[PDB]
């Protein structure tokens, strides 16, 4: 561990016990000396060949204002370590999914957590980064009375700029090394080729055809090039046997799109919220994990 328990940082942050493991670096759950509560506290050694707090906190930043995202409470470099503070939140959407009955969300929930991540997906692209990683154990719930309806977009670290500064698309590498999650990756990234912002959708697509049927043909099978070489051939249109029909628009959209064309967001949230509309969903239902109704 990059910190013991008990340690502080900046003289503020105390840090409680470890909530996430190791790979380029690791996640804390501090309390802020200063506000009382409790925070999320991301840390990678400085001598760390690959370095990514860096950009993550770029993402950050330039996310703040936006609904689905953290708070930024701080950052900070040394000849230790690096680290970032923010906003705590809650249960996350795989541990959500797992607790239910069956392992599937009601369509009610399905849609709405839809409709939330959809907006999160269309807020970081609009600050000119691709997530890469979207997937169900990255999106967690509030932990707040003014949260706990709220889903959060989480972990930036496989995330890259695909829009220089001037908003010019930045040209894709020939061949991309895919490292995220094999289960919601599109066919595009099981081929290694450059992602792009139509590529978090299909991981948005796969995340709620899994919430809404509990399960993935693929699921299980831990082989990277077997799951891409069955998802290329899967008919995607025997996915959504169970699905609403208008979620042959969303797939026939995403199917079309490339690299450099911007995706039709409201095409997409259009599909959730006719689908929602067709079968009387409101806004204000209960989530399946509350219970009392």
């Amino acid at each position: 561990d990059i910190l013991p328990a008990n340690y502080v940082v900046k003289d503020r942050w105390k840090v409680l016990k470890k909530i996430g493991g190791g790979g380029f670096g690791e996640i804390y759950e501090a309390m802020d000396l200063l506000t009382r509560e409790n925070v999320a506290l991301k840390v990678e050694s400085a001598q760390q060949p690959k370095q990514v707090l860096k950009m993550e906190v770029a993402v950050l930043k330039k996310l703040q204002g936006k609904d689905h995202v953290c708070r930024f409470i701080g950052c900070g470099r040394n000849e230790k370590f690096n680290y970032v503070v923010m906003q705590l939140q809650g249960r996350n959407l795989a541990d959500l999914r797992r607790s239910q009955p069956r392992g599937t969300f009601t369509l009610s929930t399905t849609l709405r957590l839809g409709k939330q991540i959809l907006e999160s997906i269309e807020a970081i692209h609009s600050v000119g980064f691709l997530h890469r990683d979207i997937k169900p154990s990255n999106f967690a719930m509030g932990r707040l009375p003014s949260t706990y309806r709220k889903c959060y977009m989480l972990d930036f670290g496989l995330a890259r700029q695909y829009t220089n500064t001037t908003g010019d698309v930045r040209p894709p590498r020939n061949v991309a090394g895919f490292r995220g999650t094999v289960r919601y990756a599109s066919v595009n990234a099981h081929k290694n080729r450059e992602m792009g912002r139509h590529d978090d959708l299909w991981s948005l697509f796969y995340m709620l055809v899994e919430f809404a049927v509990g399960q993935l043909p693929w699921r299980k099978i831990k082989d990277k090039e077997q799951v891409g070489m069955i998802k290329e051939k899967y008919e995607h249109r025997m996915l959504l046997k169970h699905m609403p029909s208008e979620f042959h628009l969303f797939l026939d959209h995403i199917a079309s799109l490339d690299y450099f064309t911007k995706p039709d967001y409201q095409l997409i949230m259009s599909v959730f919220e006719n689908s929602m509309k067709e079968r009387g969903i409101a806004e204000n239902e209960a989530f399946d994990w509350e219970k009392a109704g």
